[PDB]
């Protein structure tokens, strides 16, 4: 038994390592990891600050900002792991070997690897959210589909103010979000209006979405929106229970959220509300704009070994072991016997997560036995065929054959002294941003009277210099 220290956290959740996952990676590594997260810990990005100034880093770090991990790397926070794993490592040295385009994500400027990213499969699935719909509340009502972003306002206004779900009370909720910080919150509302809340690319130059007019008409849409009632008034707070809460309770008429889990609800509410169908639809016009920027990326953040940690062989064998065909099958599908079972050779989910009795859906259930728990490790899309609805499955291929998704912008990487500059240009903007579109999306501030200031504000932070590192490494 290897006690070893990790700071680990996803989803808010601090990792329990007496989740069936992690005592079985336990059993057959000797790893036994002891979270410096404690379980009362919500806010990564606070704890990970914390964890910085605390002495001593824990032996394994994980982190969902890669950019980051690879600064603590750089500044010999983390180690190099290249040689670790050139010499004890094989399925990660066979892993990079066969994927290139991976292994990229994974070496630094400086030719160090740092990191370990939790990859995606992203060459099986690479959609991620789509708009979803309450069929059976256009029905209702005798409503179609609406198309434009226009038609969707007029639409979550009947949803507001006509009852759909039948019970003569003014509690609708027309468009909900699902989030554990805003980022996520203005991710899921501002796309509907061609915006976007991070960095991207037009045209082979890379620009600041929130510094956009595309932008300030989101916002200033949303703050209409919210308004009139026809966006979540609890959009900022409701957190990530949100969309079981308004769907389970009939609420809910539409969203922007993950395909496979948000189509699972179909079935599962199938006997609680009869009738219900959450329908997936291509993104809302916007004057000829057919496209949504979201889509899967090919990795989202990693784990390092730290300097302070004392047996770095030992770690990185425990890095090796998720990238084994059993260790990878262990982090997809949780337990053979309870999760799944072999059938000629391939997992089958169990009912208890496709059919749970308590009326979770299939990726809690997994969540909930420590599968997908976001370290670095690397998915396979079977998990997720093997739990997707025939019209998830449908609805991968009705975005990418309607050629909707725009790719995302990959997370571009510095040396050491512009991503030291890039990192704090883009964290100070960050929460210029966030605290200015909470305000004027809830009605405090006022937009057409602040946008200015907010454009130098951005600026005096270091906007154009984080504009060009951002194209020099682009
Ligand atoms: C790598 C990871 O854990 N990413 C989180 C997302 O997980 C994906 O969600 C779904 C899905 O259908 O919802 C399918 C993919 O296979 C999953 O990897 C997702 O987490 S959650 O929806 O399970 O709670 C999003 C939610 O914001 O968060 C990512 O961190
Ligand atoms: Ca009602």
């Amino acid at each position: 038994p290897k006690e070893t220290t990790i700071f680990a956290m996803h989803l808010g959740k601090a990792l329990d390592p007496n989740l069936p996952v992690f005592v079985k990676a336990e059993k057959d590594t000797n790893i036994k990891l002891v979270n410096v997260a404690s379980q009362n810990q919500t806010d990564q990005i606070q704890a990970y600050n914390l964890m910085l100034t605390e002495g001593k880093l824990p032996d394994i770090v994980s982190y969902e900002l890669s950019a980051d991990l690879e600064n603590l790397g750089i500044e010999g926070g983390l180690i190099p792991l290249e040689d670790l794993i050139n010499q004890h490592a094989p399925n990660l040295k066979k892993f990079f070997e066969e994927n290139p385009r991976y292994k990229k994500d994974a070496v630094a400027v400086d030719g160090h690897i740092y990191m370990i990213p939790n990859y995606y499969d992203y060459f099986n699935i690479k959609v991620s959210q789509g708009y979803f719909i309450r069929q059976d509340w256009l029905e209702k009502l005798g409503l179609k589909e609406p198309r434009t972003v226009d038609e969707l306002y007029t639409t979550l206004k009947a949803f507001r103010e006509k009852d759909p779900n039948g019970n003569g009370k003014k509690d609708e909720v027309p468009f909900f979000v699902r989030a554990n910080n805003v980022r996520k919150v203005l991710t899921s509302l501002v796309d509907l209006f061609k915006a976007s809340p991070i960095w991207y690319e037009e045209n082979g130059m890379v620009k600041y979405g929130p510094a956009q007019k595309e932008f300030k008409h989101a916002i200033k849409e949303l703050s209409k929106w919210y308004k009139e009632g026809l966006i979540d008034e609890e959009i900022f707070t409701r957190g990530l229970e949100s969309r079981d809460y308004l769907l389970s309770n009939n609420l809910g008429g539409a969203t922007d959220d993950w395909i496979a889990s948000t189509s699972s609800y179909n079935r599962n509410l199938a006997d609680k509300i009869p009738g219900f169908n959450l329908k997936l639809v291509l993104p809302y016009e916007l004057n000829g704009n057919a496209k949504t920027r979201h889509a899967r990326t090919t990795y989202l953040g990693g784990w390092g070994i730290s300097k302070d940690a004392k047996d770095p062989v030992s770690l990185i064998k425990y890095f090796d072991y998720w990238y084994s065909v059993e260790g990878r099958r262990l982090w997809n599908f949780g337990i053979e016997g309870s999760e799944y079972t072999l059938v000629d050779g391939k997992p089958v989910f169990t009912d208890k997560v496709l059919k749970n009795p308590d009326g979770k859906t299939p990726l809690a259930v997994l969540r909930e036995v420590g599968a997908q728990y976001r370290l670095g490790a690397f998915q396979d899309a079977q998990y997720e065929l093997g739990w997707a609805s025939e019209s998830a499955k449908a609805g991968y291929k009705y975005y990418m054959d309607n050629d909707v998704v725009l790719d995302e912008l990959p997370i571009l990487k510095y040396t050491k002294e512009k991503s030291k500059e890039f990192v704090s240009i883009d964290t100070a903007m960050r929460a210029v941003v966030e605290e200015k579109a909470q305000q004027w999306i809830l009605g405090s501030g006022d937009i057409d009277k602040e946008w200015d200031a907010y454009i130098k504000r951005l600026e005096n932070l270091g906007l154009s210099k984080a504009e060009q590192i951002q194209n020099e490494a682009f």
